[PDB]
């Protein structure tokens, strides 16, 4: 079989860049100017990403301003409650209370005006959104599938914004799914953050800002919220997209078998013994005896990921506030939260020790392929994806 | 008239030390051994202060442990809610959930045992308390008033624990009040903290730990809470003590008139123009023309302090989270919260400028007496109390 590696799943331009480069997709021959259409997509994505950024900031500013308003209104009415109870001979006290109110009524006036200005910018954003999505939907009619026989493994970008799972990325993953492309995404810390945020959006009552948030600081949550709020997409539309084209691709760890070896695909560099630790946490009986046994254990890990995910319980696996440095977890911490180690670990010289990552085990070869990590192992059977 | 200066109002030993030294109080001649009775009071106070300290710590530890318990119980029952919904073929998922519960049930067991140990120490504290107060009440029967013709100004200690307003200090202030001693306390930041905490204790429903607290970190609040909880004193008893012997002594600023001058008593060193700023905040018409006018303005400031205090509104005067450094407030900040400046300001070379503190004004001399401050002004008419 033919296979390629990417980081991702986003951002949209990187993913499009990569799909063109490996001849997975191509412009339909009916397009008059390939370069012009390509540049239009870049512009569209840069326009959409700016709008989501502005929306997040406006929304952050409106949350803080409403705090300012509610605190001022409370303090004024508390003072008003006291004035109403004063006596006829406490005339200095009444004047004192008026003095105290005057700056609060000033701040309240100021905050109400800032809010109005922010709601002005927010409504202007919302008139620009539909045509931007309209232009993206047009771009999506201009491409067609090409090579359908190539498997895509997305090992996850190590930084947030560069691999972010915006709405465009989601629509591209659906395009590949509708065209029968085999896609596998190795779940990362950012992948978990995305799923966690998405579950908030598709549960009733529909999410209203604001709000328990908070954050939801990730940009991919905000753009979906913007699209839902402006009726660009429906909750049924979004659930459909995520359940059919994104969730069924997710793996904790992935593999491929050769005649006498196994290749292990992960997001972070990981020790071989991390797999057993994960099987323990997920209730899977760990079998190491043969490469087929190990593959069968991994399939069951991924089957359990789907169960936790279908039950909205991923946070139990991927959130542990007690861990000090998830990138350099202690052995006690590795046992405690194996899945956090799998997506956060960063390698260094101290971890490049014999038996960390054997190249031969229980009679079969082992090969390790993982997303980008600054440390460069000299082991010939370790593959460290570039950025 | 005869007048003396102290910091205070506490702590109890310092205040007792000071009252003996200035012959305000003395042992009754029926006491067989003055030194022995004195040492017993020191022991009693050291015993009581230790008990209040232990109580605060135990109470702080129990608040944190109850957080640990409630969070563990919630996480276990959330998982139990999920187990009850699993299917017959999700057998790895069930085992996974049990695995996840086991460390939480461990922490819950550990936290419940720590709580039991803390409640063990707390009950042992509570058996020692009544006899300690009993021994203090005995000491209070062993002294009598001496010189009744001396006015006591308490300018406030600059640090918390050294001038703290424990129950013993309160009882001593009542003793002086019942014996017709003229007492004036210049309100400090610590004085405000004390009043603020006390208002929590005497309002229904009676304060139950815990609780919105929080803190209430001041020790003087905790010892009163301990005494009330163990029925050593009643809310009516405590309200009586504070309303009759403490609150009527409180001044924002105090004065004394000579034939041609005024002396200004404050807790912190303050600029002369801070008085007008305070009159503005309290609704008092500021008159500066003569020393009698200024005295009359100050009497009205103090009358307004009593109104704010009788209405439980002191926090409006003495809490401003926007101020950056209350010890070095900007002029804009001084205008904003004059009373915060009056109790927090610390002097330095940059503030020792002509016209800051005139020694002659509108035809009368001015003299400044304030609580301890590291900076030592060479002005002959500024008196900086020692520690």
């Amino acid at each position: 079989g033919l296979e390629v590696l990417f980081q991702g799943p986003g951002n949209a331009i990187k993913l499009i860049h990569f799909l063109f480069r490996h001849k997975i997709i191509k412009f339909k021959t009916e397009i008059i100017n390939f370069h012009e259409a390509y540049q239009q997509f870049v512009t569209i994505y840069e326009q959409y990403d700016d709008m989501v950024q502005e929306y997040l900031e406006i929304r952050t500013l409106l949350q803080l301003i409403q705090i300012k308003i509610t605190n001022a209104q409370q303090r004024i009415l508390d003072i008003e409650q006291k004035l109403s109870l004063a006596t006829d001979h406490q005339k200095e006290f009444s004047q004192s209370l008026l003095q105290l109110k005057k700056p609060i009524e000033a701040n309240l006036q100021m905050a109400e005006k800032s809010k109005a200005g922010l709601e002005e910018k927010l409504s202007g954003l919302k008139t620009r959104l539909p045509s931007c999505i309209e232009r993206f939907n047009k771009f999506m009619t201009q491409i067609e599938i090409n090579d359908i026989k190539t498997l895509i493994r997305l090992l996850g970008d190590e930084v947030a914004d560069r691999g972010s799972c915006d709405y465009f990325t989601l629509r591209i993953l659906d395009f590949l799914y509708q065209n029968q492309i085999a896609i596998k995404i190795i779940l990362s810390n950012h992948g978990y953050e995305f799923i966690h945020a998405y579950e908030k959006l598709v549960v009733g009552q529909p999410f209203k800002p604001k709000g328990y948030i908070g954050d939801i600081q990730i940009k991919s949550f905000w753009g979906l919220q913007l699209l839902l709020e402006q009726s660009v997409i429906t909750e049924e539309e979004l659930r459909s997209l995520v359940e059919r084209a994104y969730k069924p691709t997710l793996k904790i760890i992935d593999y491929s078998l050769s005649e006498d070896g196994i290749t292990l695909y992960s997001h972070a560099p990981i020790r071989f013994d991390s797999i057993r630790m994960a099987a323990s946490q997920l209730g899977v009986t760990y079998n190491d005896s043969t490469k087929e046994a190990l593959a069968e254990t991994i399939d069951q890990l991924n089957a359990q990921l789907q169960i936790y995910m279908k039950n909205n319980m991923l946070h139990l696996l991927f959130e542990n506030n007690e861990i000090n440095d998830p990138t350099n977890m202690t052995d006690e911490e590795r046992n405690a939260s194996p899945l956090i180690y799998l997506v956060w670990n960063r390698w260094n010289e101290s971890k490049e020790v014999e038996n960390a990552r054997p190249g031969k085990y229980n009679g079969y070869f082992v090969t390790y392929v993982h997303g980008h990590d600054p440390f460069q192992s000299p082991l010939t059977y370790v593959y460290n994806l570039d950025t």
